[PDB]
């Protein structure tokens, strides 16, 4: 779809057959989830953002459902205030910017 | 323009007189710049995000000039490690997300 910018741009997220909401977020490089149980094996990360850094653990080749449309790719798992949908999903599913 | 996301969508900017580039950023929801210098009363002001908090200075009715487009709002200034876009800004330029 298209999305405005009145409000959050929160999707509806299925990852690890769990669902979830989202921000598309274009400021993020990385995709990030609070309080998601992924498979298999992971890697310490630490993440840096407005506030400092945050410790997460790092899961690769994740499949995830985005508002319908189907990615894979690395997904962090950790205390982020609220989920977020990166630019390494982002351009999976040919999400742009308009103005 | 339209832009993609396989690179972090930087633009330059004019805000307070002075040239910067920012990043055009969804998940944000107040527009923030670190060291600029902007004139007359502000207000302190606390933000969340990754990592934590961060205390900045809230300035409000600030003209801005983003990738060509004339808006005018909030700015906060404060110690970010990327100057960022957000929707209180983006909104006014036109700026939707599309896939
Ligand atoms: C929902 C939040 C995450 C909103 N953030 C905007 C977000 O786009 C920024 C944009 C940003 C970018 C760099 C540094 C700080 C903030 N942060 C970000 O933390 O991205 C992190 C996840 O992937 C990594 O790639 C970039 C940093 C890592 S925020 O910077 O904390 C923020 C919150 C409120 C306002 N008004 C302005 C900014």
């Amino acid at each position: 779809p298209q999305i405005t910018l009145w409000q959050r741009p929160i999707v509806t997220i299925k990852v690890g057959g769990q669902l979830r909401e989202a921000l598309i977020d274009t400021g993020a490089d990385d995709t990030i989830f609070e309080e998601i149980n992924l498979p298999g094996r992971w890697k310490p990360k630490l993440i840096g953002g407005i506030g400092g850094f945050m410790k997460v653990r790092q899961y690769d080749q994740i499949p995830i459902e985005i508002c319908g449309h189907q990615a894979i790719g690395t997904v962090l798992v950790g205390p982020t205030p609220i989920n977020v949908i990166g630019r390494n999903m982002l351009t999976q599913i040919g999400c742009t910017l308009n103005f």
